[PDB]
């Protein structure tokens, strides 16, 4: 299954006593089937409590979304430093290139990150640059040869080598319980905001590009999805925006019909938390939770503007909606006897599977 | 011939006794010359009189042109079915995603459109996505299971059986004279100004107006995506010229548009100066190819492109122009031609001679962009 | 060096005995890692004094800057037809397709114009199209056939080929005292800008596309630095932009740490080269960056910075240096070191963007 990515895909670059972070490979690397998403790598974050996030920036637009706990995000713009308090639900966007460090404030619980990264220059590949420590992550400043780092700092060659040859710890280091407390258009909170689709079935939280000029500079919608334990998203497709849905909480299944993969197309996948999977536009997907616990899955749609949900099944069934004579000649049928399957049901994108 | 297209590049994707869908192949498989072009597919779709094309939706943006006869398009939209009776030369927008059905309310005359179609996800494919049938075609709904099925709209599994396992003649199908009487009864759209333009959403007149160049070799008829809505979002021009017989379209380069032409009817020839492909840079050399209905020659920017009609009828080519916005169209023959405004001490040294030999080259053709042959 | 271009990388397309005009390769050739700039091409035109340049359009934009010496632009749009006389430091937008011809009009001074090209329809590829001309500079008239060139024209056959083939001499052509006739928006003059950071050890001047119109349209800035000799343009790296550099006059080096050529799970590999006329360099986004001048004479760098449309100079020593801005708390946890200690190497420098530097 090109379309599903598991825990064998992903690849550790930091991985430390108190935190790691897995980055998912390129999604032209398996099949070429996903071509685009090419210049679009996604990352995990997750973190102990009272630790820190060594600061680095990164060679990618950087939006990342608080999956658990809580924390605190500051950027190094311009002079201005900005410090940002965040909540399980905040989205916040990192221009590229700029510095960023954060923390866990909380503390007993963890805190989960989901970064999606667009490179900037060479597409598909981007990478963190670390300017502190020494061997634990090298400086940059490190990559220079002695005499520069001497004329441009004008400090003496043995006190660069005590700064920064020391640090081995990790990326994600222990903090001391005062540290936290000091460090401690802006972020979005996507789960205190009124649902686009309220019900027993299903709760659906999305922040569309239009709405806020956060996401709009890289086209990019964030939508949350709290499923009800044995409902199901009812299948649909996008117009023009892809799916990139990874799980949050919970075990469930989907469902998807690829053209692309058949003899001139069943593909489907268990579903449990940690997996990404791909939808692209125009494929139609449903997606069903199991009937012990919820389904809380966050989807990234990428190319937002202009995209529009249609329901192959729903209230708003983009089936129904046909003149009554078209009905007749595409299933070769009376009418009433195929108006009847799309009239049915009345509810709305959820349902119970 | 890198730049010309003909019956065996064309993929037969749709196949029926009433109709047929050619598709045109990537521009990318032969060579990387086309590059500018790799995310655009082209499309041709015949079907017979008083026929129905099932409904589909596409993983692409739609810009479909109505080469010969009337049709009735209805596409679903967002929960606002609209219903347009379009003719012989209107430009319709179809966004991706969005389903559309059609028919051909004629009663002898058999239908014949031309699709450019740009993905939406992996550039150069694209795939239909039919909702509706059970074999010819096949509704993506087969795919899933039986058991989400049932769940999904209140109905036994096999009920669906029979309903999903009826429809095997094609994606155009017969219809009977009432059928096609009901969807070409009322055309379902917002009241809008007569001849249809580009300041409002819904089907273009492209014949309807004035050419933007005219006179009795040749008529040019544009619609430039800087006053389009339709075309705005593609940044693609869609143009169509009717070359009088033994009349040509003199030697002319875009500025930065690159022109995918797709010739409807008539028989002639084309030639064009490329410099990339030219044996080493030995020579330029001399791409010409025959043209006739069904022939599809591309023509890169900056390229030097003439259209030669035959002398027997008049050849009348559809253009699709990519990346049409601030493309100037520079004539190398005729009135206003560029090379005619260079100073006159510029022309005695470019070509080695003096201004009596050079002069009266590119002021000697009274006529603008369209000549006898 | 993947980032470093020697002169062996260039192609000459144009060769006479009165300039050249040598083509830098496509990025993208040797290796898949300057994809950022694969859409991009660098062209350098060397002239003698009253030399004349024949007519051409490319399939590209084209943005050029006049490194050296005295002429004139003269492009033919929509019907008219401009002429700028530019000299040191101008920027010329040359729209794509339309043609454009100029001439060293100083008598001793040889011309230098750095071409960078942006193709606007096949992507990492342009070529040169000759209108006016014979058979050195090829017209593309001589690809149609004389049944069509008679018809359109309206010109007799023997008359198409005794114009289409009589020049030879090649793109660039003298001109004998014929340039006071071929030279009695618009250009902008970066040296007669105000710089963005000047010191005693250098000088930047630099042409954002949010203030030029011209260069919007390729989201492109065109930058200079003059620095002192022993001085060096300090560590940074821009936000966004990716950086290529051509050295226009003098000699140094300058170093850079590349993390894709690590070949490790997360090392910095060090890229260096020596600097001289004529040398190219790359300097993609996010990478720290360092050019140091020689000794003995300044070190002069003209800078294209694709993608300049929100892009920030981050410095990494000097007075705006980034890692200062940081709080006392997230220095000691990152450098496992007391505050104190680390904060000296950092507020050391008084300077900005531009130090010393001899070792
Ligand atoms: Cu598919
Ligand atoms: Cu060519
Ligand atoms: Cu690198």
């Amino acid at each position: 299954n090109p379309y599903v990515f598991q825990d064998e895909h992903f690849e550790s670059r930091v991985k430390t006593e108190e935190g790691r972070v897995q980055v998912l490979e390129n999604f032209t690397k398996r099949s070429r089937l996903l071509s685009g998403i090419e210049n679009f790598r996604l990352a995990i974050l997750e973190a102990n409590p009272h630790t820190f996030i060594s600061p680095a920036h990164f060679d990618a637009e950087l939006v990342l979304f608080v999956a658990k706990g809580r924390a605190t995000i500051t950027m190094v713009r311009e002079e201005k430093r900005e410090s940002f308090n965040v909540e399980h639900g905040d989205i916040i966007r990192i221009p590229a290139g700029t510095p960023v460090y954060m923390i866990n404030r909380d503390e007993n619980e963890k805190l989960f990150i989901v970064k999606i990264l667009q490179p900037v220059s060479a597409p598909g590949h981007f990478e963190a640059f670390y300017g502190a420590g020494g061997e634990d992550p090298e400086s940059f400043y490190r990559a220079f040869s002695w005499e520069v780092l001497e004329a441009a700092l004008k400090v003496r060659r043995e006190q660069l080598e005590k700064v920064f040859g020391e640090q081995s710890k990790g990326s994600i280091v222990k903090a001391s319980r005062e540290k936290i407390r000091a460090l401690s258009s802006g972020p979005i909170n996507l789960l205190h905001k009124h649902p686009s689709q309220s019900n027993q079935f299903g709760r659906l939280y999305e922040a569309h590009p239009d709405d806020h000029k956060q996401l709009q500079d890289l086209d990019l919608m964030v939508s949350f999805a709290n499923i009800t334990k044995g409902s199901m998203a009812g299948p649909y497709y996008n117009s023009r925006a892809t799916k990139i849905s990874v799980v949050v909480e919970g075990e469930g299944f989907f469902e998807m019909a690829c053209p692309h993969l058949s003899s001139s197309q069943k593909i489907s996948a268990r579903l449990r938390r940690g997996v990404v999977f791909v939808a692209p536009a125009g494929h139609p997907v449903a997606v069903i939770a199991s009937q012990n616990n919820n389904l809380q899955v966050l989807c990234f749609e990428v190319n937002a503007h202009g995209n529009s949900r249609f329901p192959l099944a729903g209230k708003g069934n983009i089936v129904n909606e046909f003149e009554r004579d078209a009905k007749e000649l595409a299933f070769n049928l009376p009418s009433r006897e195929v108006e009847r399957i799309f009239k049915n049901q009345d509810q709305a994108f959820f349902f119970p599977g």
